[PDB]
DNA sequence: GCAGTGAACTAGCTCCGAAAACCTATAACCGGTTGATTTCGAAGCGTTTTTTGAGTTTTTCCC
């Protein structure tokens, strides 16, 4: 239940927090022996509540008493629909509320308005996004035994090729269009690999084949994915590294980049092909994302930006 | 003047469809002959027509 080792960070499903005796209780099927037991409270957990549960007033004013940061996420945990804001650590503001501020809105700032350095976050995405298609499309034959099975040259020949290209151009509007490309491409070989015929990618949810209903479904999660780690961070949405100043939400859209082509794509087509109902295609995805630790990859690429660009 | 959307735009690509560019045979055209018949023309001024130009009014087309 754990969901992120990297931010102790917790799923709660079907099961009731409540106050009894001056200390937060589950009420739950399993009673005594459920693990929610072992949650530890303190300044360094944040819950996220789940499907089938509810919270009693007095639990949040016990959480707020040991600084427990709370938020509302769908199945599995992907949508997050409603979270505490979480402060950021200035010298001026001083609070004694221990609620853990976190420093990294201040790091983000002190570089995105400098075009440059913008860029060379953009560049440092771009080489994460690769290097975990390289993985989860090679590296790990899991893919493989679940039928997945792929041409290696022609993929390595283009992730290489794509990899080189990165390192050149000059401004983002250069690598948006070669991303573009290399999405094209990785289409085509999905495709040829899951027998599933000619493949175009329809967008804003006009297409109509099962491919790309999938596809919409795991980046719909992907994107909910990100939203969490960003709130884990504390980070605006707002503040884009590669997409455009202006994009509503860019910056999950930026985070939510590094798995797409990794991990939901090659899901989409599988379950296309298998012919899985759409829950046994949700189900499927959340065991990917948990299996391959993506929000903590996703964690630790931002803080890893964070710190490279000082 | 603002919040909002939709249109113009980005790179390089394979991939695909089309007009462009090139090769071939050969039927029509090129050159040579005679020579009595008809056709054409040397200057140039006046007459008559074209056809170019000149503007545009109207009609038609496309959106």
């Amino acid at each position: 239940i754990l969901h992120s080792k990297r931010a102790n960070l917790y799923y709660l499903q079907h099961c009731r927090v409540l106050v009894n005796g001056g200390r937060v209780e589950y009420v739950t099927d399993e009673g005594r022996h459920s693990h929610y037991w072992n949650i530890p409270i303190a300044n360094t957990t944040s819950l996220l509540l789940g499907t089938g549960t509810s919270i009693t007033q007095a639990a949040m004013r016990e959480l707020a008493r040991a600084g427990v940061l709370v938020g509302f996420c769908g199945g599995g945990g992907t949508p997050l629909f409603s979270a505490n804001e979480v402060d950021v650590e200035v010298s001026w503001l001083t609070p004694q509320s221990e609620y853990r501020p976190t420093e990294y809105l201040q790091r983000w700032v002190g570089f995105w308005f400098d075009e440059e350095k913008r860029l060379v976050a953009a560049r440092h995405f771009q080489r994460a996004r690769l290097e975990r298609i390289r993985h989860s499309w090679l590296e790990d034959r899991v893919l493989r035994d679940a039928g997945f099975a792929v041409d290696a040259t022609a993929l390595a020949v283009a992730v290489e090729d794509s990899a080189r290209a990165l390192e050149q151009a000059p401004n983002h509007e250069h690598l948006l269009t070669e991303e573009a490309r290399l999405s094209k491409r990785l289409f085509k070989l999905a495709a040829q690999a899951t027998r599933y015929g000619e493949f175009v990618r329809a967008k804003r949810g006009s297409g109509g084949d099962p491919a790309n209903r999938f596809l919409d479904h795991g980046n719909y999660l992907a994107y909910g994915l990100a939203a969490t780690a960003t709130w884990v961070l504390g980070i605006p949405h707002g503040l884009a590294v590669l997409h455009g100043k202006t994009r509503r939400g860019g910056l999950v859209f930026d985070v939510a980049d590094l798995i797409k082509d990794s991990l939901i794509l090659p899901q989409a087509f599988l379950s296309a092909m298998r012919g899985d109902e759409e829950q046994d295609f949700r189900q499927a995805c959340l065991d990917n994302l948990s299996r391959a630790q993506a929000l903590d990859f996703m964690i630790d690429t931002l803080k890893d930006v964070a710190q490279r660009s000082t």
